[PDB]
Parts: structure tokens; sequence; C-alpha cells
């Protein structure tokens, strides 16, 4: 008969029963505190509530950094061209009657921003509610509530600025801003396109495809190539309008994570904040279940828009049944979430997840509770 | 004088006449009960809610099968090409002083998944209340309201995950998941996009362009090809992590609509619900206006991003004027809605629909009643 | 101790000293209307609330015209090329032993339609209240509030339809509806390309690349070019069911802005009204500080979507600290925010924004009371 549920975040109340409510639209880039003392119709309860400014939260894969350079064109005429030491090239060979060869390479290189593919992104604001003695700080995601006896605390917004896929670049010592692109080259590079010339590691360059074609033209021959000489970089200073600039604020690069407050303040979220004095709240997700947790294997990648799979075993005790979630985390940042229900005794349950980097160690967690250890995913782009 | 209006879906309450209220976020991929009995401050009402997981309705185009495939280079030397049978060919004569031919073909074709074009995306939950003797289950849409006389459901959520225009690409035994592609050819499909070759109903490929150039190299012409060589299929596999995975639970593939139960956990939308015992709530769409609908005619297409038009012949009685939306609905699926207020007698009121299949009926509805019949729309890509 | 701060729009109450909640979800494109006489449990208060239909407001840049044509190819056999005047070409010399010239020509040419980037997408509702004798009209964005001393009026909704980077093209006497393209092309526009013809302001084309080669074939050489011959154009209208339509309704075109409603029926947004009769809400911004504003600066762009930085310097009276917005506005229309904690005296204040056109004289605004001065920004694309 009994179906215990902890996936609902929040509070059932007799409104009758409630002694205050804040509701109100909140500036995205802005902190809100609030101060009371809460008297009977002699005895007083300090309610404090602090609410800090949005951050966002996005997962990524560091791309390296793009190059600006120079296309070059020579002639030369078994025997290696001048221009072999070059890491890319394109060549023709016109012989017969030793070659005759044109070449193209690209030279005067230069770093010109660092890129990061989006993989996810959250946004969260950390709440702080002390009522009477009880204090409790949470960071809350946007569309989640902060929950106690006594308060209730929901934030309700949407962001449409970024979106996964989304390839972010900075210029210069980030911080300040960068520009997002919408089609930075993947599958295909070309030489002229936004992401064409890439250093993944520092070392190794991933050279872009050179796609139009030599030709040859009383004494020495001369070549000629009939394609774009424009670079990426160039091309997309030309038209740089047409790109979307965004601004941060204290920003935090970890490996394959970017954190930071974005300070447009166009931006609003809702903020609904529920008080009751004396009796209080029904907590929706209120349980005795009781949960154990450890990894038992994983696949796929972190740094990766497929992702990886983290296999759980999971012991349920005191309830027949319950329904809840089983969360893939390290270090109290959560990559995914599978909700299920758990029967009395083992269960094995698969968590679908994106992000982190080489020495993330994925754990298996439900609520604030992880598993001793997590375990590592495999690198992207092998 | 009267304005009458039922595009508000929801109640006015007096805060006071009102006993409970839940107010959660709630995991999308979970569902939600909620059981209690009703006592006065000796006789108690069963209050029961069942919400269902969310599920996502996309109205989408078969877009057939992606191939992968090997270009092969011939050289031959009036009189037709070797290799004349292959679907997807380009040559070049050199011909005078009969020819002398290069030519590429695709072949070692291999179907390598299902692709889908997202026409419209929307998410819903099933919403069950019983109260007393009373029991009500409808499919509430994100951003609407569930509305009784004693209890209303309200649904606040945004997902960005998918949008219109995104390919939806499935490699197996759909179910399990797929990988979207925002970046799918259409326009212009070269040898090596996403979406290179295919074939959109199991006979006839779309073939792809090959924009590079042939060129002729003490004895026979070998021929040459300066573009790329390597299938959009293998190009994106090499580069797999920059795309992104979506995972799926119970699909229903039906003619142009997919439908399934996202369990991507981290997702949350915000569920309100509020109950009065005694006094009705006061449904804020409540009228005395009567419709009557026909349809009248329909252009335009099932199956595509430019859609339709239905036109219907909506009567209205027993108000002098009434704002209210009429649909473009089949089977209980609505893919149009036009806001109108109507005058009374006769009216016509032009929907426009985007969705569909070849074998739907579009019918002209309000609320829950639809016309007798519906009109086909006309297939896309003509 | 104080610390003032208004970002917060909403209010405080006691829900046993509420006396109407109106909570619904409402029909994007639809009105509503509210009128009740507030009685005591011998003096009536008249209540009437009118909400208008959501407008959705693009900042945009005017790209001009998208042109159709026709590319011709021609052989000639110093001395100009017969085609010479034409304004989009491309040649390649086969010469010595005077030249033999090929050259490709675009000719036929017709505008198609009017395309428009899109740099900001912002959505609102008119609300007008009248609470006895009280009156009071504003234009709500979606996210907001709506706030007096008797009663609030939030809005939270989510679209997802355009996003900011995707061109809307108008393919005539706009209204009606046009496209959404996704892909239009900026940084390199091949012939073929969406966008791959334009003429920004009615003289001078925008030429778009022709990446292909040229081969000359007892008598004259004939030219064959090996590219692509078919305009973007007609690429599009031979695939126009894989595009977004969108439908409007009473558009207003301005410089670079573009304000209409949405027809489309199936969106729908939330409404929340509290009323309290008798003891005023408390006001979450309510402050006693008081703001002197003028610009002392800007750089960057209108029309650009990395956008423009206004500097303004920023009295404080009256309050040691205070955290409130500084915006940059124009004519009633705001373009950016930032949220900052003022300190009592001068501060300087730095707001991103972006939008607007030559004509824009950006404005330092707090509220709605802003400098008696504005700042031109440069144009873009220089
Ligand atoms: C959720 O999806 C993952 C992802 O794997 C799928 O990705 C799709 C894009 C598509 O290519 C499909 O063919 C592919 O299976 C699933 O994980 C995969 O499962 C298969 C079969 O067990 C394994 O062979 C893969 O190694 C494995 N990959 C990863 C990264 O885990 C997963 O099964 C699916 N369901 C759940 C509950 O996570
Ligand atoms: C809503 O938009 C449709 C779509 O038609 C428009 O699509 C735009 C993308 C653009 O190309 C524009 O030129 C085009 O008209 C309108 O329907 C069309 O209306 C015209 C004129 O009556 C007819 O000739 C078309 O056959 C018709 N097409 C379809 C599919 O119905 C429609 O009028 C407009 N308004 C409403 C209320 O639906
Ligand atoms: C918010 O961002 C703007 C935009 O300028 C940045 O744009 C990024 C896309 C990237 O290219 C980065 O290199 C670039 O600085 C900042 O404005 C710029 O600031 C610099 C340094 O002071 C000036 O040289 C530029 O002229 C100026 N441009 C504009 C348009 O204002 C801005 O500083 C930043 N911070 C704030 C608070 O607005
Ligand atoms: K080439
Ligand atoms: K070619
Ligand atoms: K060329
Ligand atoms: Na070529």
């Amino acid at each position: 008969t009994p179906v215990w549920n902890d996936n609902a975040h929040g509070v059932g109340s007799v409104p009758m029963h409630t002694d205050l409510e804040l509701d109100f639209s909140l500036t995205s880039s802005s902190k809100y505190t609030y101060r009371r003392k809460l008297t009977n119709p002699a005895q007083s309860i300090d309610l404090h509530i602090e609410i800090e400014e949005q951050t966002i939260g996005v997962d990524v894969h560091a791309l390296g950094h793009w190059f600006d350079g120079r296309l070059n064109l020579k002639t030369s005429f078994k025997y290696e061209y001048p221009w072999h030491t070059a890491k890319c090239h394109y060549e023709r060979d016109y012989q017969y009657e030793g070659c005759t060869a044109c070449g193209l390479y690209l030279d005067q290189l230069k770093p010109v921003g660092s890129a990061y593919k989006i993989i996810t992104i959250r946004y969260s604001r950390r709440v702080c509610v002390q009522f009477g003695e009880e204090n409790l700080c949470k960071i809350i995601d946007m569309n989640d509530c902060f929950v106690s006896r006594h308060v209730k605390v929901c934030i309700i917004g949407t962001v449409s600025k970024f979106s996964q896929g989304d390839t972010l670049l900075f210029f210069g010592p980030l911080e300040g801003g960068g520009l997002i692109f919408k089609h930075w080259c993947t599958s295909t590079c070309q030489f002229g396109d936004p992401g064409d010339i890439m250093s993944p590691r520092d070392k190794g360059f991933l050279c872009p495809e050179f796609p139009g074609s030599f030709r040859k033209k009383a004494t020495t021959p001369i070549c000629e190539y009939d394609g774009n000489m424009v670079s990426g970089y160039k091309k997309v200073m030309a038209t740089i309008d047409s790109f979307q600039s965004f601004n941060t604020s204290t920003m935090h690069f970890t490996d394959e994570r970017i954190e930071w407050k974005d300070p447009d303040g166009m931006l609003r979220d809702h903020i609904n904040i529920l008080v009751t004095k004396d009796i209080d709240f029904d907590n929706l997700g209120e349980n005795p279940c009781k949960i154990g947790l450890q990894t038992s294997s994983i696949e796929g990648a972190w740094g990766s828009g497929v992702g990886f799979t983290l296999t759980c075993l999971v012991s349920l005790t005191e309830c027949p049944t319950f329904l809840t979630s089983i969360k893939a985390c390290d270090k109290a940042i959560c990559y995914g979430a599978e909700s299920v229900t758990l029967t009395r005794g083992q269960n094995t349950v698969k968590v679908s997840g994106k992000g982190g980097h080489s020495g993330s160690t994925f754990r298996c967690c439900h609520g604030e509770d992880c598993s001793q250890i997590g375990l590592h995913a495999a690198a992207p782009h092998l």
C-alpha cells in the first residue's frame, strides 16, 4: 500500500496557517536580502533570507586555440617540397617528360582565442535561510525549490542565451566576455570557416581542408590556387557584428567546466518565498526509506555530447518501494540523474550523464549522500 | 456589455476560502501521487491526485535513411560510361583528336540510421484528480492548467533540449536514444555533410553534390578528383563527441509524429495544486456561449515547417461576442489554434497549423468538441 | 546597517490579509478582462483589470534584400571582358602564344525578400489596473510583475520560437508572416547559400563566392565552370518545407526594430493576480534613495550582436548604499541594464547594451527616469 516518493521538492500548506508570502521578479544579476522579526499577533522569531546572484555553470569541452594565419602558394621545379615542414599544406604534382609541384601551406600562425564546446548549461542561486536558530544554505537550481520546516523558496525561470552545442570563444584575458558561435566547424573544417585552424592541446594542429584546385600557368611554370585564400579569423572579423557577444563576471575555469555570473541586467527570474511560523509545512518528499550506494561500472566519455552511463548498485531498506532519483556526481557537482522506483533489497540503476574531465570520478548519489568511490570515464575524440 | 472569454484556463479564489496548497518542483521523468482524506475542522472527502511523467510529442517529417558509402573514381577510354548504372555519379569528358572520361560514383552503400526533421515540440503530463465521487483525467500541456470545481493543477516549465528544425537521427532499434543534428543538409547537400546521402522513401536516393574538380593525368590517362572523398557518416563518426545524444523511453512512432518520455532526471518542472473543499472556485473561463463548427477549406501541407491553414465556419449563439480559440485537430491531437472574438451568428476563422501526415483530416475544434469531418492537407517536398 | 534594494519587483503579503487571487494560463495571442465590485463581508471598490495580447519586440539589423539571379558563363577571345559591367563576376585568363578568357557573371537579378538579423527578442503584455480611483497602465515584460498598493500582476512564460542570430525573411507586403533561417550566410557566402546575393542598402551588391573551377574546352575554345550553378533562392524554394514559417499581426517596423503580435494560439503564458482590499501590500522594492543620472561616454555599435557600452555618472543621495539597476534606454525602449550597488555620492556605472539605430541616443535611466540627453553609438559593418 505505501508508495513513497522523494522526487517532489516542495510543501503542502494550509493557506490559513501560513504567515508570510514574498512573491517577486528579481534581476538575475542581483542578490536579494530579507530581514524581519516575526512576532505573535511576546515572543519573536528572527527571519533572515539571503539570495545570491544567478550563476551559470557550463560543462564544456575545451577545444584549444583557434589560429589566424596566411595561406601561401609556392611553385617548385622524388625530391621533397621546399615547404615540407609546414604542418598544414596541400600539393599537386605535374610530372613526366621528377615533377613540377604546386603547394599551399599555412604560415604566420597566431593564436587568436580559446574555444569551448557547450555540453550542459545550468543556472542556480545560492539561498540561505535563518529561521530562529536554524540556519541552512543550499545552491538551488533554477526551477527547483529550497525546502525547510518553516520556509519554502522556489525559483522559476528561463534563459535562452546559450544552447548546448554552441561554441564559446574567449579572445584574451577571459573575464569581460566572449563570443558565441552557432556554426563552429566540427565534421568538416575548410579554410575560412569559424574554427578552421585549431590546436587542441598546444601541440598538433588540426588542419582545415583546402577544397579548391591548383593550375599550372617561354619560361617557368607558375602555380595558382582557385579556392578561398582568406582565413576564418579574418572572415569572421570582417563581419564581427553578425556574431553575439556575452559578458561575464567572477569567472571560474576548471577542467572542462566554466562558471560565472552573467551581468546582463535585462534578465529576470521569479522568486516565491512562503513562511509558516507555527505549524510545520508538510514536506512532500518526506519518507522513511534508506538507501545504500556503490558504483558497479561505467561506459562512455567525459567532455562529450554523447556522454557516459554509470551503473549503480542501490540497496533499499525500510520501504517496499521508493520512487526517487539516483545521480552521477563528483565533488558536489552532478552530471546526470535517473528517476527510478526502487524495490526493497538490491537494485541496479543506470544513470546517463554528460560532462566532467579526465580526473572526474563519477559517484552514485542520492540527495547529498554519495558512494565511497567513483569511476573514471573515457576520453573523447580518440 | 458582456465580454465572455474562455482563453483563461484557471480560477479565482479567496485565499481564506482555500484549504490546501501543494507547491513543488518535480523531476520531469517522475510521476507523483497525493492521497488524503479531507475532513471538517464528521464528513470526509477523498482526494486522490495522480500526475504522470512528462511526455514529449514531436511532430516531424520523416526524411528516410541516411547512408554511408564509398566514393569511387574510374577512368574510361557516344558509348556509355562503365559506371552508368550508379545512381550517384559525376563525370567529365575529355574529347576530340569518342571521349576519354573521368567518373566518380558512390557504391558500398549502407543505411546507417533514420532521420526526422522537427516541426513542433510539445511537452505534457497526464493529470488525474478524484475529489469525492468526481473523477477527471486530462492531458495537461506544459504551461497550462487542469481546472475543476474544487481542484486546480498548473504545470509551469521550460525545456531547451530540442528546437524546431533540429534533425533527430536514430541509429538502430530506436528506443534507447539518438543524436541531435543542428546542421543537417537541406538546400545544399555536398558529399561529406551530415545528411549527405539520403533515401527519402526506400527507393530513390537524393544524391549529394561533388563540388571538386577532375583532372586527367607514355601511355594511358588516369583521372583524379580533388574534392572531398570521405562520406558524411565517416566524418561525423570521426568527431562523434561533438554531437548531442538524447535518450528515450516508451517510444511511440506514428506517421509523422514521435512521442516518448525523456528519462533525463536532471530536468524539472513546477507543479501547483490548489484545493477548495466547500465553496467552488470561480472558473475564469465560464460562459454561456455555444459554438457550432465545420471546415470550409484548407491550403498548405502536412509534414512541413511552412504548414497549412484550415478555414473554419463557426456559428456563435447565446452571446453577442465570445473571445475563444478555434483549433485544428485530429484524433485528439491539435496542430494549431487561432484566438478570435466571434460575433453572434456565422464567423469565418482561419487556423494556421503545422504537422500531421497524409492520412490526417484536420478538423475545426473548440475545447473538446470537433467538426464531423476534417480536410486533408497536401504533401510536402513535391 | 541599511541595505536598500529595488531590484525585487513584487510584494510581501499576509495570506489571511489577501482577498482575491486569480491564477491562470492564458493564450498568448488573447487579451483578458476582469471586472468585479469588491464589497465588505456598505462600501464597494471597483476592480477593473485589462491584460493585452502578448507582443514581441525584436531588435534587428536590417540586412537589405536577398536576390534571385542566373549565373551566366561566357568565353572571350589587355582588352576588357565583354561582361565587365556585371557587379558579380569571376574570371580566369588563358594566355600567351592578349588572353583567352572564361567568365561567370550574375544577371536577371530580382529582389525576393527583405532580411533581418535578430539581435534581441523580448515579449511583453500591456497591463492596466483600476482599483477604486487609482488607474495605472504599464507594459510588463514576460517574467516581470506589475506592482501597486493593492494589486500585483505577475507574468511567467517561456517561448522558444525565435533565437538571437536567426535571420527573418519577409517575402512581400510584410504582415501575414515570414520564414526563419538558422544558417543565413555571414562570414562566407557562396553562390547557392541562403543569403548568397544581398544588397545591404538598395545600392551595392555583396557578391557571393564562386568556389568552383574553370576549364577551357579544330576551332574555338569553350569555357566551362564546374561549381554550383543554382542560386540560393532556387535551392531554398526547392526544399521550402524544410524551413520554418511564422505569422504576424499588427506589425510595426521602425529603424532596426520590429514589433508584432504573434497569432499562434498554441502558445500560452501564466498570469497571477493578487489583490488586497484593505491593508497595502509590502512593496519589496520600496526605498528612500534618490538617483541623479547623466551619460559620460559610449563605445561600440548599434545594430550589432556585439553591442555597445554606455558609461553613466550616477549620483546617490539619502542612502549610504543602494542596490538597483541602471539602464540604457531611448524613447521608452531599454537596450541594456547593469545591476549595481551604488554608494552615497558619485558612481560610475557601465551598461552593456545591444540594438537601436543610427538615430538612437542611449540615455542613462533608473526606473522611468532618464538623463536629459543620450549618446549615439557607432554603425556596424564598417
Ligand atoms: C542512453 O543512451 C546511451 C547512448 O548510446 C546511444 O547513443 C545514441 C546516440 C545512439 O547512437 C545509440 O545507438 C546508442 O546506443 C546508451 O548507452 C549505450 O548503450 C549501448 C547498448 O547497451 C552500448 O553499446 C554503449 O556502449 C552505450 N554507450 C554509453 C555512452 O553508455 C544507453 O544504453 C541509453 N540508455 C540508458 C538507460 O542510459
Ligand atoms: C499565415 O502565414 C501563411 C503562410 O504563408 C506565408 O508564408 C510566409 C513564410 C511567406 O512566404 C508569405 O509570403 C506567405 O504568404 C499564410 O498562408 C498563405 O496565404 C497566401 C495568401 O492568402 C496564400 O497564397 C498561400 O497559399 C497561403 N499558404 C498557406 C500554407 O496557407 C497565411 O495567410 C498567414 N495568415 C494566417 C491568418 O494564417
Ligand atoms: C562587456 O563586453 C564588452 C565587449 O567587448 C568584448 O567583447 C568580447 C566578445 C571579446 O571580443 C572581448 O575581447 C571584448 O573586450 C566590453 O567592451 C569592450 O571593452 C574593451 C576593453 O575596455 C574595449 O577596448 C572595447 O572597445 C569595448 N567594446 C565595447 C563594444 O564596449 C566590456 O568591457 C565588457 N564589460 C562590461 C562591464 O561591459
Ligand atoms: K582540393
Ligand atoms: K564539381
Ligand atoms: K573558385
Ligand atoms: Na575545383
